[PDB]
């Protein structure tokens, strides 16, 4: 939610929060994020009944948005394909897939980055069963149909249909990846801004451009998906 993610501007970007350890378990780094870390920490405190927040409420619902149906079973079980983090989250009841219910337009998924490139990757460059399994989750994805918000149907101003606070999942058509980046709505002098973990700023910031102009400036992103808490 909005006032959870709010909460977290100017805490500066760091990649790879989650990589630290040796074996895979529950990290919680509050104060170094990622795009998708900054998301799941302010959902995880957003869903919980008091904000007298309890640590053990966000620590129950961060482990049930981070890691495949809630349970920690090393590297591959943890969301790294945001197609794959959206349906858990999805499928739990935990978000409602907005676009899903508005748009008519649709993306057909295709992942394979990671088990194209393992080599990038700490718990895959010397895991060849890690690469396996993420090749079955990829095969398992690939070819199912999502909606989606083609960008140039995205104004400045937004739409009266995505709301401050949605989860904004930006679409790419890059090979081997589904969505790129996400972030949180929120208008800003009438205009559809994103909250976001923002390598190029090194840090949590309200972007100064209008979501739908950081969508037209780049030929990779295609469009966006809306999720709601």
């Amino acid at each position: 939610v909005l006032s959870n993610g709010l909460g977290f501007v100017d805490t500066p970007y760091k990649a790879g929060t989650l990589e630290v350890d040796d074996t895979e378990d529950l990290i919680i780094n509050c104060d170094e994020v990622d795009c998708t870390t900054f998301v799941e920490y302010a959902l995880a405190m957003a869903l919980c009944p008091q904000q007298e927040m309890q640590e053990g409420d966000f620590a129950r619902n961060l482990q049930r948005i981070r890691y495949r149906d809630g349970k920690i079973d090393g590297y591959t079980s943890r969301l790294h394909y945001i197609s794959d983090w959206i349906n858990n989250a999805v499928r739990q009841g935990l978000l409602e897939d907005v676009t899903a219910a508005y748009s008519p337009f649709k993306q057909k998924l295709s992942l394979s980055y990671m088990s194209t490139h393992p080599e990038l990757y700490k718990s895959l460059k010397n895991s060849p069963e890690n690469v396996a399994q993420m090749a079955k989750y990829e095969k398992a994805l690939s070819g199912k149909e999502v909606h989606y918000l083609p960008k140039d149907k995205l104004e400045p101003d937004g739409l009266p249909w995505i709301k401050n606070g949605d989860i904004i999942a930006l679409t790419t058509n890059t090979p081997g990846l589904d969505v790129s980046h996400m972030g949180i709505a929120i208008y800003i002098k009438g205009q559809l801004h994103l909250l976001h973990a923002s390598s190029k700023e090194g840090k949590v910031v309200v972007g100064k451009t209008a979501l739908s102009q950081m969508l037209k400036d780049r030929k990779s992103l295609t469009g966006i998906r809306v999720l709601r808490m």
